[PDB]
């Protein structure tokens, strides 16, 4: 995966989950050969999709982090709504993966056990760039070569 | 700092009180970011919201949208909130600009009251989502083409 | 709001309270200055997205009316969805104020109580066309002048 | 009169009884109306309306969706529905074509057989969804230009 | 007579044993109508569905897409199948192509399993997808322009 072009964008709200997501991604990053992928961060997941759209007019791939965590009124619902709407819609424009790396659990313990700490059970942050690094890969195999 | 962005600001009047406490806050971040004047305008409800952050798109760098919707004996409430987040998220991507969202969704009126950043609230969701919009606006214009 | 160009179309399905609601919308409108709006009248509210639309090509405000009663199948929940979608979709492509004055109830008594008659506790008709007007007056003095 | 628009109907064969019913409802209020060769095309599953219904746009007035989905065990059920209901809307707005719902949406079977125009029924969403169609074309016929 | 038409078929690696029979199903049904060599496609993930079955649209006349998802102990799983229910139904109607939907959405593992088509399974999703898919095609080419 030496000559894709990897970019990370990642919100910063409940800061500690996202330095272990973030952590997860430049390893795998590192792994397959791209030392330096562009790494920008915003204050919220709402603000997410723009500047997702901004980074896939100059990269193969995107992957977005963060942690969305149940309160007690329906905003919850609310906001990953927006998420789910806003990502899916910027691939299918841009012809480009935009791989979905943001929590949304019931519990902050169920969130930390899914980030890639030393005793979580799984890294949602390393997942979610094997699968962008992946598809861009296949899409270049599919599309116009000589 | 983010003294050479154009904010505008849109917020509905149904229950008149909280409205005028998410206003106030957004107001405060604006002043002590360095802007003494944002472009500020009301409507009547939460559904009208979309339709006039599509006309301030035109002419700012950052919308921020507030108000609140409280649940009712209908599912009416589900209605309500359903359209807000998809227009919102319609219109930010249309433009290319950050829409950011402040409206408050609660069970009761307490809770509101709680999150409006009045002298006793827990927090103020009018200064947290000014903070968004602006910092959003200042990264895109760093990705984006200059000199 | 006497140089605004009003349009209002409503469901037939449940007649009588569509009838007050229809009333209380031409009341308001008589007392801004319009005394004849267009008034189009369709079967149902899956049908009002589609009508608007066609309204919207030559008004500066639509209102739209109905009522939608729950049942004992999951039908009501996708009733209710099509016009969520359908009129939030109408309002952005023609950068129009479509006004919801549709009723969505669990019983008949609940829609009663909100459409104006004698002793009703509230009238959504009224409530909707004093929203669409107030809008169109501000994106008139927003917009392009002279 | 109705006699100058052009129908289509599309209808799903998955549970094949109850859509043989929906079917004979809707053709029995067109040949009332003085339509008496409706374009009737037939597709597997609900999720193959929509871009069966897409293409009968670019010839016809007027289109009418029917069929039958049931609940089961798992959350399939709630996402069926979702693209039937996304995909509907989308494709008359685009085409600007009344595309008529007489989508059934149960829990039981009981429920749909009750729905469907059989010989002891409650009601027939066949006939309603038909009615609804050809009203809502003459409508956009008279609003639209003529001479 | 289905030897006309051009098939392509995109299935998802997360839960590989399950994937595997899904996509046994698929080929099957494929060399029975004649296609003996259809463009199969491999992906990490559910929502890396849509964007690969964009391109493969381009140069096929329908496609199958294939997998499973498990729900959790988090609200996470209702958010993963909202994107492919969007995602697929954009990219039909965009493409005017039928793109069949084959992925499984269960409370439990073992539900998963008696829907994939296992000796012992109930039924087979990955055969019936064929089928719609492979239908729908045969049927937009007899309304479409033809000599
Ligand atoms: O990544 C996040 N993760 C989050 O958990 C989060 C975020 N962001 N934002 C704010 C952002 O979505 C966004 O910046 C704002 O909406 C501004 O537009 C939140 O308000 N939250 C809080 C989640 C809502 C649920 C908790 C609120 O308490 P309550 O439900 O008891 O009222
Ligand atoms: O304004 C309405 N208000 C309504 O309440 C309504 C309408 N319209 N239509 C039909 C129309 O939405 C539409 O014309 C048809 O779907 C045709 O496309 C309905 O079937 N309804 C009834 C809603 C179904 C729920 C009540 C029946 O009980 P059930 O849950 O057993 O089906
Ligand atoms: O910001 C809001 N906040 C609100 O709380 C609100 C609004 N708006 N609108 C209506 C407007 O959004 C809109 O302008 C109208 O639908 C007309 O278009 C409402 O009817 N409401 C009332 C809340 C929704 C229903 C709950 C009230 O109790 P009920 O369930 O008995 O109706
Ligand atoms: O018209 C229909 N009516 C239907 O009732 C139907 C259809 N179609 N399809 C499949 C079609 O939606 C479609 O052809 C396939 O998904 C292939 O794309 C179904 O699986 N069904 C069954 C209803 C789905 C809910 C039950 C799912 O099973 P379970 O919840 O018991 O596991
Ligand atoms: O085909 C799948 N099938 C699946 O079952 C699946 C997939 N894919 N992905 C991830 C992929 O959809 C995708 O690679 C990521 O979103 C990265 O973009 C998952 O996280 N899953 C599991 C679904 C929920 C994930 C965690 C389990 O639930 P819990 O956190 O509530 O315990
Ligand atoms: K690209
Ligand atoms: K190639
Ligand atoms: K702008
Ligand atoms: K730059
Ligand atoms: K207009
Ligand atoms: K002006
Ligand atoms: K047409
Ligand atoms: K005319
Ligand atoms: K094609
Ligand atoms: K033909």
């Amino acid at each position: 995966a030496s000559g894709v072009r990897l970019a990370i964008v990642a919100s910063s709200w409940h800061g500690k989950i996202c330095d272990a997501l973030l952590d997860g991604a430049r390893k795998v990053a590192a792994g397959c050969g791209l030392d330096d992928p562009t790494v920008v961060r915003v204050l919220g997941a709402i603000e997410i999709p723009v500047v997702a759209q901004e980074l896939a007019r100059n990269h193969d791939a995107v992957v977005a982090l963060g942690v969305v965590i149940r309160g007690q009124t329906p905003h919850f619902d609310y906001v990953c709504d927006a998420v789910t709407q806003g990502l899916t819609r910027v691939s299918l424009d841009s012809s480009t993966p935009i791989a979905n790396g943001v929590l949304t659990t019931n519990t902050e313990e169920q969130a930390l056990d899914r980030a890639g700490l030393p005793t979580s059970a799984e890294d949602k942050g390393a997942q979610a760039t094997v699968a962008a690094l992946a598809t861009a890969l296949t899409l270049r195999e599919l599309r116009a070569h000589s």
